[PDB]
């Protein structure tokens, strides 16, 4: 219903590890000022189609010398009961879940100038596994979201650690160009999937495809897009 | 005192071929429309820093799918009787000339909102050398120097082959991520610099060299700026 959202090069995609090329051009992420300290709190709130965390200013990260980024906002995807609800796919395989931390970089000083323009936006994503811990980073947010159930609240949060939420290894990963996964669609949007799985307790996976409603008198499940064709893209991986 | 002819990355640079990263994610380029007829002519100037043939609408070049540009303007890089006079260096040796073609993302309307911007800008390189026969494609530019002798002169030439001013290896390249080297030196431009080179004669290689006159009563010789390092970049090839 946005034409945007059939252009060629959209988001989310299958990846295909083997199919990968390796380059060694594609230096470990660097993510400075992560580490948020418990003043002032952040908005979270629920917009009946995610949970979305407010980021402060700060927060610098680059993909590469003189390639650098400032995050915006986080945001999850998620599924319902026996089922998965990442965005990505590993050779089909759909995860539990998916973050995605939404970045705008420093050559413009507004989202509305970097939307279709290449290399704008970057977002980083990492799935979201069952394992048996409990995951102390992810219970911050995940505390929360009973608050905000409705489809419209908000609530405020301490600050915390956002870079606590992402893999062990910022040397492994994959990367392509594609679109924002929700309308309006836009292409440009550097994509890079860490290589490494984050886990949550499956109480918490329950709690996260569970507790939130979405339009009208509904569950907020399964928000995550079809998988779309690369149409010629090639994604990279930063390992061998 | 322009300030980003001060920026860590900048062109040109050596290029050494042991060490750049092989990215099977480098397809051949594609040009399209480049192959124009005889009218409109095109118009050829001596801005008294080198000869520029400004392009007409139409030109789409792709560096890959989903990296779509406009070609703008190309010129020439020389040097002077028996001194070499290319931008780019390869292992350290400097060749006799270099001609670049700037193109303009299909993401943006005009130049300067491009600037500065990642990928923004774009530049195909090749080298000149010296060959056996006179290069037809060349000739037809190079017969009219003559007549721009002057600083700041220019003329209507025919429209030609563009394409055939480079080289017909379009799949072996080296990329990598630099700068305008003339004021204002923007960084956010991709260069794509050809392994394969172009020949002309003898002839046609002094013709260019000791035909035009720049500021002062002075020869325009010797029109390149000097290496810059590489600053921690890797250059990646397309080609094993
Ligand atoms: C049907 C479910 C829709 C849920 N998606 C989002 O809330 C969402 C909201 C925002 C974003 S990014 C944002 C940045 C610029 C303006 C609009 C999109 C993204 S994404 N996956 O990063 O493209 C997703
Ligand atoms: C020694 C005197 C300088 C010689 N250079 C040029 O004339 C020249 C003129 C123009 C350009 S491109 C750029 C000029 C300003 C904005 C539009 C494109 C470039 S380049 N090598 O591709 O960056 C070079
Ligand atoms: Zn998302
Ligand atoms: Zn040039």
């Amino acid at each position: 219903v946005s034409p945007a959202c059939a252009g060629r090069f959209q988001s989310p995609v299958d990846i295909r590890p083997q199919l990968a090329a390796f380059s060694p051009a594609l230096r470990p992420l660097e993510l400075l000022g992560f580490q948020l300290p418990p003043l002032p709190e952040l908005r979270l709130r629920n917009n009946g189609h995610s949970v979305q965390l407010t980021l402060p200013p700060g927060l610098e990260m680059a993909l590469g010398p003189g390639r650098e980024y400032r995050a915006l906002q986080l945001h999850l995807h998620w599924g319902a009961a026996g089922r998965p609800g990442s965005e990505h796919t590993v050779e089909g395989h759909r995860f539990p879940a998916e973050i995605h931390v939404v970045h705008l970089s420093t050559a413009f000083a507004r989202v509305d100038e970097a939307l279709g323009r290449p290399g704008g936006l970057a977002v980083l994503a990492a799935f979201l596994e069952e394992g048996p811990e409990e995951n102390s980073a992810y219970e911050q947010l995940l505390s929360r979201l009973e608050e905000i159930a409705e489809e419209g609240s908000e609530t405020q949060v301490p600050g915390l650690d956002i870079s606590a939420l992402l893999p062990s290894d910022f040397s492994r990963y994959f990367q392509y160009e594609g679109s924002l996964t929700t309308p309006p669609c836009a292409q440009g949007v550097i994509w890079t999937v860490f290589q490494q799985t984050v886990m949550l307790s499956a109480k918490q996976l329950h709690t996260l495809s569970d507790t939130l409603w979405g339009p009208g008198d509904s569950r907020l499940q399964l928000n995550f897009r079809a998988t779309q064709p690369l149409n010629g893209r090639v994604i990279e991986a930063s390992f061998p």
